[PDB]
């Protein structure tokens, strides 16, 4: 049986930073020196509470803007509600997240659950455009109890027409063995519309990605649009029913693939080998 | 217990009117002199049918024409099936909505409840496109019995790069007191895409945009792509697990929430005081 | 009761052939001097194998490439996999499905079923730009076990600014009696959004395109925006609670249907009269 994320009601504490990179981007890190585009994925249980000490090491002011989950004005990171963070300077956020359930109205109450992001909202502009465009964003996932755990989580972000800040035509490519639990996190930013695809899988266009058996209708997809702050994440089976091989991935807007927006899901043989790479 | 919808199956008759506006615009109302841009809300329950006495008081040729709902050719607004209406004529229009059932080979015939809207389609184009930018564009709910009724219902409407047709940086705000169940229909015209956001509240990408109970595996989402004429809905108790503050929502394509197509949703405490507002 | 879809299993064998056409266009077809663009629709059942002896009878190179079903490396259709055909070539392409089922780990795996579609992958650049843009694309339904089955499908490919290539204002116009079972399959190609609209008539936004029963909580739409590579179908009854007439399908984005992205589904009485028509 598949490794399941157990019930929530923990109190984290947490590090990050902002930090201006040596060729001109900007990226968060739970470490002063380690910022990375995308920043780092927050992964946590509904009911989880968590308390982020972030510090701005930039010469401009910041902030941090979380999607999905709960939280109080004081945190929502915009200039509006003096949220955002001076140069130099330290602010406690605190996300919240709850689990499903009946309201007394006997309405049903959604859970946090699902695969989310944050970024910055004042580089730039009042809405973060700068910071955005310079790297300040990264994933969130948000576990229900008895989701399904993956070997392993990958980032996707679509951000302009880049993948994950990168030059076109240099991935990222990642890896896995046949028969890998693979989890991947598709973020969208900018001002561009685009299509996710991958070569050789597919998944469950729903909150997790994957169905939970027969009754479950929703389309099973290859390919999907997104716009700017659109997430959705998914599981697949590295390889399942097609076998090991270098499988594409890349925006279908044809000019966008053609200009270099794609990389490799590198499915692996035990022994490594990759047919046809 | 929320307030539920019930059973439809009334017969109902409305006037309607399109005019042309001092300054420029062109709106629906259902008085003469009181058109608004967007148009009056139109809502009904599944099985009701509505006979709309239009009369266009406009100097050009204008329609009516209805998405998602039942309606015969005679009906459907447009120049080719000679169903709009000349300067200072009047026409009705009949729309009809059915319940979801049992077809005779077992198939089940979906309703028509859902987030729908009505436009004109002979202003400036045979596709009303000059009718659409200068404002003949409302919402149409139809409910299913049981439905969940909210509050209040707002309407914001992404037409081109404007909301509602207002002056980028001008909203509309709307308010609400922490706890109000309130009720969203969001509309897109135009030319461009959108992706529309609110900070601190996310709903069900589903028909209600809300779940029933646990078994439902639609996403919850607080950012959503659209493109013209894609309509869809939600309720959300404002300020649930967040508290009051002015929460803003804007299309996140970042040129556009930059040039201004943003608003505030001002979830008050009773004294009518929002934190940091 | 309806015709469904039985049990798959079988091992199928088809001809395919990629040819220019007069007009400088590309298309594939199962006989030479019948291709077509969209090319031919390939429908199978969940379980089924497909093996695709197909010729490249072009001057250029040309491939195969399929969304969503089972293929290894050896039949993804791109030069880095060396899976294309040289001019004059032949290569045979194996296409896999699969049924769902419980995975030994307790979770699901989703089945082959839905709306899909092939194209051509190294026509004009590495992604197939100037093949799909040419004409190489063609739709392919997998269908599970009970699936309804329709009277007839019609295929609309939404390609850069054409409807199936054609001239805008060209159609393609369909054909219907009140009460046929109609199936759609929407294909998106190229380097532009578009937002599919149908007058009168309304789909369930899952897999089929149609709703099982009560249960089934996907939005009832009529518009659906749609990017580069998308590919989603559905089946309504032609006139269903609206009757015969000339019920226009077309792009909503203005100026698409302004240009010209427009047809016509005529819906017609026994006696073969459209009112209106
Ligand atoms: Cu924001
Ligand atoms: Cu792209
Ligand atoms: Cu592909
Ligand atoms: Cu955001
Ligand atoms: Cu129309
Ligand atoms: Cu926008
Ligand atoms: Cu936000
Ligand atoms: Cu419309
Ligand atoms: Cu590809
Ligand atoms: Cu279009
Ligand atoms: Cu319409
Ligand atoms: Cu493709």
């Amino acid at each position: 049986t598949a490794r399941t994320a157990p019930a929530g009601g923990e109190v984290r504490h947490l590090k990050m930073y902002a930090e201006k990179l040596a060729d001109g981007q900007m990226g968060y890190g739970f470490e002063k020196g380690k910022a990375s585009v995308p920043g780092p994925l927050i992964e946590v249980n509904e009911g989880d509470t968590l308390h982020i000490e972030f510090t701005n090491t930039m010469d401009v002011r910041a902030s941090l803007h979380v999607h999905g989950l709960d939280y109080e004005i004081s945190s929502d990171g915009t200039a509006m509600n003096k949220s955002d963070v001076e140069p130099g300077g330290t602010r406690t956020y605190t996300w919240r997240t709850h689990k499903p359930g009946r309201r007394d109205d006997g309405t049903w109450r959604p859970g946090s659950a699902g695969y989310w992001h944050y970024h910055d909202h004042v580089v730039g502009t009042e809405h973060g455009t700068g910071g955005i465009r310079n790297g300040l964003y990264g994933p969130v996932i948000v576990r229900r109890k008895g989701d399904v755990l993956p070997d392993a989580t990958h980032t996707i972000v679509f951000n302009d027409m880049t993948i994950n800040n990168r030059k076109p035509h240099t991935g990222p490519d990642f890896e896995a063995t046949v028969g890998d639990r693979v989890e991947i996190v598709m973020i969208t930013h900018g001002e561009y519309y685009h299509t996710f695809h991958m070569h050789g899988h597919r998944w469950a266009d729903n909150r997790t990605g994957i169905l939970t058996g027969p009754d479950d209708p929703s389309r099973v997809i290859d390919n999907k649009i997104t716009g700017p702050a659109d997430s959705f994440g998914f599981q697949i089976i590295a390889g399942e029913g097609v076998g090991a091989g270098a499988w594409m991935y890349h925006c279908h807007v044809q000019s966008h693939s053609d200009m270099g927006l794609v990389g490799l899901f590198l499915v692996k043989k035990p022994d490594g080998t990759i047919p046809g790479y």
